């Protein structure tokens, strides 16, 4: 029993994390057999960020004008190259603590786990989702720039975030790990804002699911609705519209419980419509989003507490 | 910006975790130096946990009746021994991944990580708080006993809980490493239960701190209050008191604020008497207390390990 916001352990992505300095600049890289990723505005000045030649400034370096440190053994950089806005460092070690990997790019909803590091240094590790507007609402200070996000299932790491940015609203962007970014920004100090975000249905779906399981059914009702019903109502709320990928998606965890996907959100539009009314649903009293279907069935027992 | 619940990096814990297997029973050992430590529940059948005899049934039990996996290996036992509510298992192999650590007991309050375990492998890491009543709102399935909690100072894991039971309201109870329950709990399958809970008042206010470092203010007030008055206040709602080292520990981020801990407090006097009115604080409705003062200044800060 007990429902919480869980990370995957982070000890094989620790062994991955070093600094990388070049010049003044200095943020952290992702160490994986003998190459380093990190974020290209690390060849970057204050001044440059403005409207960066990422092209013109890189042409300028050369292998020994980027300072790779792991733990307390500097790397030798051998070769250097940059794919979109990442910067791939070749070094002359591979890493003997790789573990075994996949660089996966995660569409909005997904969740994974945040290994924040400062000068190559682990510090925390919590669990974030990608917004609908494609930003995530993570916990970084100034240096934290080149920790990722990953998942760990069945012992294989797949990378999916290396953080870039900071945005005026205090949420944050970046990229897969092939630099491409998660929506429209750029790594340049140019004016941006993160769009009107919207809340995650089908993981708002999953969780109140989860509560099910774990015992607890005072926010149904003997309602259903029809799919697009529910979408007209999830709307005025600034809910995601939910799609027929979603009610697939959420099958199992209507078998398991015996609550239809469609009852489930006959639920959700009257909590939407009440509120609490001084309850909790696993011991929250807003309605959760951060918890896809997968999640949910990771973390739950398999038996529903009846 | 942001505010998240952190828990530490958990790998220093994922290079200790085993399978430990007596019997039918199989559950999780924490292995450090050439011991390995588990829950002494680990002996009994389903029958025993009636009223265990922990002394007579382990007499009972030779060293090769243990089977203690790491990864793919097996590990030989070569010694055993009861502590409290603790077994230790002396294996022929010092564990080549052991940090720098050591075994302490915590108050309630304190927070720590919890690294998850079934079958001697972690499956997650998350932040919990001792609660005042002594037990713990975790996330544990059937399997997931001798789990450890942790926090980090510098390169030392400090190891302060292991998990072993779940109460009927769906908390967890444990011990700390040398099997000293937290709680008043024992380890046996007879009437348990969890006491009424409190709200950890210095953690609420740690985390209002957090919320005004964060751009959250609305809550702030021109008022003041005199400890003795929050008390009489915090008292009424079950909120544990608040003491004078409460406040003197609040000293550093009501500088950073320029928000006196007693101003602070008014505020929170405000708040539990007119809730939020519609309102949240870092994206919560209610008031989170598993943050303490210095998890605050460690994720504002950017502390590393
Ligand atoms: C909040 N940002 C800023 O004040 C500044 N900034 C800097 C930066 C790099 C570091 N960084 C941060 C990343 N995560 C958290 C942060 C917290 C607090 C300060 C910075 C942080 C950035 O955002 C950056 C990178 C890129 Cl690719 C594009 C633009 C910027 C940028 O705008 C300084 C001007
Ligand atoms: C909820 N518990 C139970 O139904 C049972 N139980 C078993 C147990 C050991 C495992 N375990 C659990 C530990 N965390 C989570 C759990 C989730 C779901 C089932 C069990 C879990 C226990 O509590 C145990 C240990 C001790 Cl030292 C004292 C008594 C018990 C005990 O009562 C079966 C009867
Ligand atoms: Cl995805």
């Amino acid at each position: 029993s007990g429902f919480r916001k869980m990370a995957f352990p982070s000890g094989k992505v620790e062994g991955c994390m070093v600094q990388v300095t070049c010049g003044t600049t200095t943020l952290n890289g992702l160490w994986l057999d003998d190459v380093v990723y990190c974020p290209r505005h690390v060849i970057c000045t204050s001044e440059d960020m403005l409207n960066p030649n990422y092209e013109d400034l890189l042409i300028r370096k050369s292998n020994h004008n980027f300072l790779v440190q792991a733990g307390n053994v500097q790397l030798r950089v051998i070769g250097h190259s940059m794919q979109n806005c990442v910067l791939k460092l070749k070094v002359d070690t591979a890493n003997p603590k790789t573990p075994k990997y996949k660089f996966v790019r995660i569409q909005p909803g997904q969740t994974f786990s945040v290994l924040a590091c400062y000068n190559g240094s682990p510090s925390g590790v919590y669990q974030c989702a990608m917004r609908p507007n494609f930003t995530i609402k993570g916990s970084f200070l100034n240096g934290s720039c080149g920790s990722v996000g990953f998942n760990i299932d069945y012992d294989c790491v797949s990378f999916c975030y290396m953080h870039h940015m900071e945005l005026p609203t205090g949420v944050h962007a970046g990229t897969d790990l092939e630099g491409n970014f998660y929506g429209p920004f750029v790594d340049r100090q140019t004016a941006q804002a993160a769009g009107t975000d919207t809340t995650i249905t089908v993981n708002v779906l999953a969780w109140l699911y989860a509560a099910v399981i774990n015992g607890d059914r005072w926010f149904l009702n003997r309602f259903t609705t029809t799919l697009n019903d529910f979408n007209l109502v999830a709307m005025k709320y600034n809910y995601e519209p939910l799609t027929q990928d979603h009610v697939d998606i959420l099958g199992p965890l209507s078998a398991q419980t015996g609550i239809a996907v469609l009852d489930m959100c006959a639920s959700l539009k009257e909590l939407l419509q009440n509120g609490m009314n001084g309850r909790t649903i696993l011991g929250s009293a807003l309605l959760e989003d951060e918890f896809t279907p997968f999640d949910v069935v990771r973390q739950c027992s398999g038996v529903t507490f009846q």
